[PDB]
């Protein structure tokens, strides 16, 4: 089963897919859905990715204060203390953020679909 | 004119859990109620009851610490320091002071309700 897996999950209308981990199949094609800030709620599997972690090269929105829509390429993944890093490459630098910090669009997430998608 | 409140940054109550969030109040939207963009980039209306005007949490104030695979660590605000646009919050709990990014701390009903009265609209 894919409960305890770590994925990136669509919950609302907003379209964002956010990082959280598949708590309890919930039937009727449904997973609730442990976000990492701790919101806890029953999404469709086909709004859930199968990343842990969000492949390199891939087009990811990377939160940090004040920046809702900042755009960059995963260019590496690190573990340190039991947490994920990606470092992420905006105009030719790149920076740390950690895994609840990246987040991807509709437009975004659909290019990992095909091959992560729950469905 | 104008609520004095519009474009100031704020911890506010995700009512499903009763946690409260750091966001920031994009604009007042009347009976009492305001828009709220968390941080995350998710907007909605929240009442100003569910709304504390803390920017930033105070010293000594008990938070939950987000960290990853942990959802409950409550922790104690020691220190503030703000790089390049980003506000953190140096934690204790226990042992060891960690800093955590102002996204990473929330506050349990129970740890919001004890700033109601001093900061709550
Ligand atoms: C609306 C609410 C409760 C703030 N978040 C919904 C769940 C998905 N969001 C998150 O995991 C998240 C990610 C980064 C920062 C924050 Br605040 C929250």
């Amino acid at each position: 089963s894919f409960v305890g897996l770590r994925v990136v999950a669509k919950w609302s209308s907003n379209g964002y897919f956010y990082s959280g981990k598949i708590t309890r199949d919930v039937g009727a094609g449904k997973y609730k859905l442990l976000f990492d800030d701790g919101y806890e709620c029953d999404v469709l599997g086909k709004d859930i990715l199968l990343c842990d972690p969000i492949p390199l090269d891939t087009e990811v929105t990377a939160l940090s204060e004040d920046e809702y829509f900042s755009a960059g390429v995963v260019k590496g993944h690190r573990k340190e203390s039991g947490e994920l890093y990606y470092s992420i490459e905006k105009e030719g630098q790149r920076k740390w953020y950690k895994r609840m910090a990246v987040i991807l669009s509709l437009e975004q997430g659909n290019r990992l679909r095909e091959q992560y998608g729950l469905g």
